[PDB]
C-alpha cells in the first residue's frame, strides 16, 4: 500500500483525501510513491521560551511561547509553499540557529549526530522535500533535504 510513515487522511474543510507523514509532519494532496548513510539538510529554527538555550543571534532573550513559535513556523511554511518566499530567504532572515548565515545549511550528517526527531525527519524526507513542523529540545524546525 502506502510507503512507511504515510497515512491517508481527509480534509475537514473540503472532504478531499490527502496524505500525512507522521515522521516528517509533511502533508500533501498527491499519493506518495515508494536508506543512505548520509543526508544533507537545511533548516529554519524558531526557538521558544522552553528551548534548551532560549537565546539566539536574533534575540538575547527569547520569550515567545511554544504556541507562538508554532504559529510563526506555520506561517513560514505557507509562504514557502505558495512561492511568495524562498526557504533560503526566510532561513537567513528568521532562523534562530547560527546556520541562518548559511541560508540554513547544516551540511551532510549521519544517524547518531542530530537530535532524534530531527534525524528521523531528515532521513524520511525525499531529496528536495520539506518537512512540516518538527519539534526538538532546540525549538520548532522546518527541514529541507537537499541531498
Ligand atoms: O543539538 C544537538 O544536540 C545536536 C545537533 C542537532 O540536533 C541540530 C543542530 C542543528 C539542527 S538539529
Ligand atoms: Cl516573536
Amino acid at each position: 500500500k502506502l510507503p512507511p510513515g504515510w497515512e491517508k487522511a481527509m480534509s475537514r474543510s473540503s472532504g478531499r483525501v490527502y496524505y500525512f507523514n507522521h515522521i516528517t509532519n509533511a502533508s500533501q494532496w498527491e499519493r506518495p510513491s515508494g536508506e543512505p548513510a548520509r543526508v544533507r539538510c537545511s533548516h529554519l529554527l524558531v526557538k521558544h521560551s522552553q528551548s534548551r538555550r532560549p537565546s539566539s543571534w536574533r534575540q538575547e532573550k527569547i520569550t515567545r511561547t511554544k504556541e507562538e513559535a508554532l504559529e510563526l513556523i506555520n506561517g513560514y511554511i505557507q509562504k514557502i509553499k505558495s512561492g511568495e518566499e524562498d526557504f533560503e530567504s526566510l532561513a537567513s532572515q528568521f532562523s534562530d540557529c547560527s546556520s541562518a548565515k548559511a541560508r540554513g545549511d547544516l551540511g551532510a550528517f549521519s544517524r547518531g549526530q542530530m537530535q532524534k526527531p530531527f534525524e528521523d525527519a531528515s532521513f524520511a524526507l525525499r531529496t528536495g522535500e520539506m518537512s512540516g513542523p518538527v519539534f526538538t529540545d532546540s525549538g520548532i524546525h522546518i527541514i529541507l533535504r537537499t541531498e
